[PDB]
């Protein structure tokens, strides 16, 4: 009845060294706002920022992985 | 051990009506694929194919997801 968002807090941009996975749960009829979600590959998990330039470049590059250098 | 990918399927183009979350598990020492899994507004959900021109369109959309019903 009363949800909020899965994150109240979120990254600017972390090294996508350790981020493993990257999870997107857009807003509902709760949480008008988005949160993303990736998993460490340390097991953690870091919330990055939906407002940011470089969390575009975060999750791009992680359906990429590595490409060459 | 022997880990693999967790999606056993996936699919070539979906509405972005139902999927209410999306989620990019890149491939790792056990699966070399990547298995993009996206919640389902009813619940459930639906494995995307991380090789398609649409996949790409169905996803960066998630994050901007726009409407709301």
């Amino acid at each position: 009845t009363e949800l909020r968002c899965q994150c109240l807090q979120t990254l600017q941009g972390i090294h996508l060294k350790n981020i493993q996975s990257v999870k997107v749960k857009s807003p509902g009829p709760h949480c008008a706002q988005t949160e993303v979600i990736a998993t460490l590959k340390n097991g953690q998990k870091a919330c990055l920022n939906p407002a940011s330039p470089m969390v575009k470049k975060i999750i791009e590059k992680m359906l990429k992985n590595g490409k060459s250098n």
